[PDB]
């Protein structure tokens, strides 16, 4: 579980999110595996806006902050998960690294801020779904 709370937005993996947060939505794509949903409380969060592929993520199921190398957001197939059939999943990054499912949600940040969020795992890999290209998230 996790989320990033950024201005008067809370960003969580769709398959993760609430009613609350259905009941609250500002935007969702099952293909990004993402939603955001408005908050009360301003959050105390910064997103990165480059193209860093080195960074530091949390992994739950370690209890541990794991340094990687990641890819850059792309179009990736994903083998089958407790909470996904195999699909295709836009703007995913990978990095060699630790993911069990309820790894999801965890930050990966960089020099500049949060870049993402735990969205996939199995074999060896961790994916993480990008949010530097949503700039509206530093607005309104
Ligand atoms: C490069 N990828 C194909 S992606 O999925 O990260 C992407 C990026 C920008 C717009 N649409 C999709
Ligand atoms: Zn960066």
């Amino acid at each position: 579980s996790g989320a990033i709370y950024v201005g008067n937005y809370r960003v969580v993996n769709r398959h993760l999110a609430t009613h609350n947060d259905w009941a609250n939505l500002v935007w969702e794509d099952s293909s990004r595996d993402l939603l955001v949903s408005s908050t009360t409380a301003q959050g105390c969060d910064t997103i990165a806006r480059c193209d860093c592929q080195t960074g530091v993520y949390y992994c739950s199921s370690r209890r541990k902050h794991y340094p990687v190398s990641f890819s850059k957001p792309s179009l990736i197939f994903v083998e089958a998960s407790e909470y996904y059939p195999a699909r295709y999943q836009s703007h995913l990054m990978l990095a060699v690294g630790h993911s069990e499912p309820g790894d999801c949600g965890g930050i990966l940040r960089c020099q500049h801020g949060v870049v993402g969020i735990v969205s996939t795992g199995g074999n060896g890999l961790v994916g993480f779904a990008d949010v530097r290209d949503l700039l509206w998230l530093d607005e309104e």
